[PDB]
């Protein structure tokens, strides 16, 4: 399948080269997989989700995305125009209030929720969790992410937007999940992107166009926008049978574009997510 005039990030993940604008992907498109977007909620009614998105859990007075951040990440995972896996199922877990903030205990509870809730969902191709969130180091947030990964969900988390070593952030520093940095359309490390030995992969993170609340769209930046590219890619690769939840991050890193990124600090992986689809 070929999506002409795709967002640069989608075109990048199916390209050996920057600077193209067509997204190439196998039509299976994540069919039969599930991605949990653990964030501010998802505006499920957005026409870009085609009835494939729904809220399954909130810890606040509403499950509605009053922020837009969770809707935007969900759109990068699986919306028809802006998504990596255009046929996956999107399950919203609202752990962040409409200010974008949330207590670690609520975030931990949401990860444990996903690790149990997947047994209530039909995900024969497998389960992914996209965690475009984080804060300071927390061994209990790390362990919650490790438990979610251990239960058979591929966990993709943002490295963080501090232009620092991700070692001091959670769940970015949990080694067993998949920590995602951000790159820009010129294959530069995003100026804000965290780095370090704990990073596993980079995805498009600068000026990412996706869905927004009120049925709209907008372009915003963050390692938080690189994560749903990797989450979506995983669900795409799992649907294709090329990897499992336990080995998806390792597979994505094995098959990534090597050494194409600039301003990658010494000791950080120079790997850019790549679906390696041959049309």
């Amino acid at each position: 399948a070929a999506q002409t005039n795709a967002p640069w990030g989608l075109a990048r993940i199916s390209s050996t080269s920057p600077g193209t604008s067509t997204y190439y992907y196998d039509e299976s498109a994540g069919q039969g997989s599930c991605v949990y977007v653990i964030d501010t909620g998802i505006e499920a009614s957005h026409p870009e989700f085609e009835g494939r998105a729904q809220m399954v859990k909130t810890y606040y007075y509403s499950s509605r995305d009053g922020n837009g951040h969770g809707t935007h990440c969900a759109g990068t995972v699986g919306s028809r125009t802006y998504g990596v896996a255009k046929k996956t199922q999107l399950f919203g877990v609202k752990v962040l209030d409409d200010n974008g903030s949330g207590q670690y205990s609520t975030i931990i509870a949401g990860m444990d929720f996903v690790a149990s809730d997947k047994n209530n969902r039909n995900c024969p191709k497998g389960v992914v969790a996209s965690l475009s969130l984080g804060g300071g180091y927390s061994s209990s947030v790390n362990s919650a992410a490790a438990r979610l990964q251990s239960s058979g969900v591929m966990v993709a988390v943002a490295a963080g937007n501090n232009n620092a070593d991700a070692r001091n952030y959670s769940p970015a520093s949990e080694p067993s999940v998949c920590t995602v940095g951000a790159s820009d359309r010129y294959d530069r490390r995003s100026s804000f992107s965290n780095y370090g030995s704990v990073l596993d992969i980079f995805g498009p993170g600068t000026s990412i166009l996706s869905t927004w609340i009120g049925g709209s769209t907008r372009s915003i930046s963050g390692t938080s926008m690189a994560t749903p590219h990797v989450a979506g890619l995983a669900a795409y690769l799992m649907t294709l049978g090329k990897t499992t939840a336990a080995s998806a991050c390792r597979y994505i890193a094995d098959t990534a574009n090597k050494g194409d990124l600039s301003n990658i600090p010494f000791g950080t992986v120079n790997l850019l997510a790549y679906n390696n689809y041959q049309a």
